[PDB]
């Protein structure tokens, strides 16, 4: 039905606009601090070795938003989305390069967080943070790995609800048969869980 | 391992707010409304069977925000959060009665979404609804459906995490024992026809 499948391009969107606009909220607001000050037990090596592949991320899916919301305003999307990954989608070896680096990020995280200063800094960066929804940085730097298994479920129900008739289809499944290949995501939950909850015992 | 268990604290906290101030949002964007304007296609009847039990779980979601912001702002939340929980978890059966009555209120959803009038009517009250997300009816009568794994999720979390020398822990302990009871009622609705 129509109105089903709205819905889930609705949610689609929402969810993206609401995934870039959180990304950007880490970058202009913990990342863009860190290096630019608070040098002594935040540096930009560390800093940089946690956000690598991020602004990349960010990147990729600003310009799908940007697509997406230019379909919209037009009152074309229902039915051109699929139009909008077709760009998207060839340039997710961004998501390879941000989840292959996401045991190392967190790493990095954990060693920075024995110091007491570091993390009084980054509570107070957390602090200048806009809106309620004020997140802690792991709360950031996971968001591209809820993203895809996401799509995933968004794709799978879109096209469920999509008839052969829609010129749209077969671009939806391309992008589901891609985003899809990165189900490393249940790798990465793995092993970030393990090194969060590795020194309750010991080390 | 203390500041692991922090932001389970804090998620809850935040979530919390976030609920109850979604669930203000539909009373005050959607039921009132609807119950005001007295369409033709939105009867008060069929309203209120759809809207049933809700404004009980924001009650007493708002009173569990209330202690816990208390707590919040005296700094003592983390050590106490299961003092807050005590209030709230025996007014649960709201949450029955709420969970009760999904099949009735959907049922009575789709069929005040036969008409096409109603549809723009809802749409009308959205483009009203407050901030970028502007959610649909649905997603946020199923709140509440979805709050109680969470707190299970969250609490299952914290108590493994929160050692016996808390004194609070045994109020955390009680209050995963009861919620779990009414997420034992948490399943799935068919999108036939």
């Amino acid at each position: 039905k129509e109105d089903y499948r709205e819905r889930i391009v609705n949610e689609m969107f929402d969810t993206e606009k609401s995934y870039v606009n959180s990304m950007e909220i880490c970058i202009k607001g913990y990342y863009e601090p860190l290096i630019q000050s608070g040098h002594s037990v935040a540096p930009a090596d560390k800093v940089n070795a946690v956000f690598l592949h991020f602004q990349s991320v960010l990147s990729i899916n600003k310009e799908l938003l940007k697509n997406m919301t230019e379909l919209k305003e037009k009152g074309e999307l229902s039915t051109r989305l699929g139009e909008a990954f077709s760009q998207f989608i060839p340039m997710m070896n961004v998501y390879k390069l941000f989840l292959g680096n996401s045991d190392t990020s967190l790493q990095f995280l954990v060693e920075l967080e024995k110091s007491s200063k570091f993390n009084d800094i980054l509570d107070l960066l957390r602090s200048h943070l806009p809106g309620d929804n004020q997140l802690d940085l792991r709360s950031y730097l996971i968001m591209p790995v809820q993203r895809l298994p996401r799509y995933k479920l968004l794709l799978t129900d879109l096209i469920k609800h999509t008839d052969d008739d829609f010129v749209d289809k077969p671009k939806l499944i391309d992008a589901l048969d891609k985003i899809s290949k990165l189900a490393t995501l249940v790798n990465e939950v793995i092993k970030e869980r393990s090194r969060n909850q590795k020194l309750l015992e010991l080390v």
